[PDB]
């Protein structure tokens, strides 16, 4: 029972910030030795962007560095992304992944599709 969930649209204004509520779970028997890393990313199928990396935010695209935040704990399994300062080019899909170990990994295929709006 791997999953995450979160909201199928949300809405902004330019120049507002922007909160998309994310929760996940996994099997209560996989082992958890090292953390979870987080990750969000932008446009997966098509530019694939990093929006925010736990493990290593060098791997986070230049246009989100500053502009996006994981307002999320790991240990309860919630993975709340904050897009702050938007901009119209935010327009697209957000899909986040999280890993535990290199086969206990995981990524939504539903995600989260963002409208800004003048
Ligand atoms: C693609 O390979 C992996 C992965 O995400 O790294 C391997 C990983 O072991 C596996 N995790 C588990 C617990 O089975 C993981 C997982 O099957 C996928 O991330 C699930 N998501 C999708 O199937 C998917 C497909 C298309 C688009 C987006 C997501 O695939």
């Amino acid at each position: 029972t791997w999953g995450v969930s979160s909201p199928k649209n949300v809405q902004g204004l330019s120049g507002s910030c922007l909160l998309i509520p994310c929760i996940f779970s996994y099997p209560a028997d996989v082992p958890v030795s090292n953390g979870i890393t987080a990750i969000w990313y932008y446009d997966y199928s098509g530019k694939r962007q990093v929006v925010i990396h736990s493990g290593d935010p060098k791997l986070v695209d230049k246009r989100f560095r500053g502009r996006a935040e994981l307002m999320g704990n790991m240990d309860h399994k919630v993975c709340n992304l904050l897009l702050k300062d938007l901009k119209p080019e935010d327009s697209g899909t957000y899909n986040f992944r999280f890993e535990i170990s290199d086969s206990n990994r995981w990524l939504d295929v539903k995600g989260t599709t963002v409208t800004v709006t003048t």
